[PDB]
Formats: C-alpha cells, sequence, structure tokens
DNA sequence: TGCATCCGTGAGTCGAGGGTAATAAAAAAACATCATGGGTTGAGTGTGGTTATTGGGGCATAATCGATCTGTA
C-alpha cells in the first residue's frame, strides 16, 4: 500500500490545501480554482525529476531571523534570547548581519 | 478557271446557384485479403539510492572597557 502511494498523485492533493490555506489566511477571492492551475504550473515546470525542496524551517529562519533584528534594540540581547530560544553567538551574528543589510539599505 | 468545301476568328472585369440520369441475373466455387486477438521484444519513463559538499553556529583564546581601597606632596 505504501510502495503502491509511492507514485500515487495523492502528493498532488496533498498540495492544493498547503495553497489554500495560505491564500484563505491571506484572503483572495476563490481558494480552490487559485491553487489548482498554481499546482498545474509545478507540475509542468517539475515533471518526473529529482527536486531537492529545502527542508526544516531553513527558510523559515529567514523570516525569523528579519524579526529579530527588527526587535533587537540594543539592550535586550537576553530578551529575545529566551523568547526565541536562540544563543549568545546565534543573536550576536544575526545582528551584524541584519545590520550590514540595513546600512546598505540606508547607504546608496 | 470556276465550283463547292472546310477551317479559324470574333472582350472586358464581374454574381449565384451548381447539380441530374433511359437500363441491366443470378447461382456456384475459388481465391484473396483485412480485421481482431493473443503473445514475444523492447523501449521506455519511474524511483529510489551513496557521495561531492558550502553557509551557519558554535567554544577557545585572546582582548578593552566599567566600578572602589592602598600609596605619594
Amino acid at each position: 500500500a505504501p510502495e503502491l502511494e509511492s507514485r500515487w498523485p495523492r502528493s498532488v492533493v496533498d498540495l492544493i490545501d498547503v495553497l489554500e490555506n495560505e491564500l484563505k489566511r491571506q484572503n483572495v477571492s476563490n481558494p480552490r480554482e487559485l491553487a489548482r492551475k498554481q499546482a498545474v504550473a509545478l507540475s509542468c515546470f517539475l515533471g518526473g525529476r529529482q527536486f531537492y525542496i529545502p527542508c526544516g524551517d531553513t527558510i523559515l529562519t529567514a523570516l525569523r531571523d528579519d524579526l529579530l533584528y527588527c526587535q533587537f534594540n540594543g539592550r535586550n540581547m537576553e530578551e529575545l534570547r529566551r523568547q526565541y530560544r536562540l544563543s549568545q553567538p546565534q543573536i550576536y551574528q544575526i545582528i551584524a548581519r541584519q545590520r550590514k543589510l540595513h546600512t546598505r539599505r540606508h547607504q546608496p
């Protein structure tokens, strides 16, 4: 049965909902139809091929990282370390990185 | 020389329906041939698998402030 599902399109189905919950959350008109055509593009784009999808929050780091730099206010280095369960080295690194990032924004 | 005889000629763009029909023999055998259906090749498209990683975070080993009790005219 699992091996039967191995080549099963069940994965396709699982995805329309993955698209649904963000589209419904973002509140756009007509979830279902938008997401199915949305999937068809992926099917043609990625038909019959090995693909590494960035796994296990790697993208979510970048968004976790952006908010943290926004809440870094110069003396709360302990506060956001509890509330993200991160550590001193992590905090320092992200801080310096996003600081350079914004400095490229303010500076030409 | 006169006679009949045959052989090419003769506009131009345009439109709309546009196709119709006097008749007729059956058996048999014989053969050709395509049509479907079932089975080997074979030709794929399908799917997991080991091994090259390059940013990131991390602990060492160093370093430059911040706050108070002992020594010198």
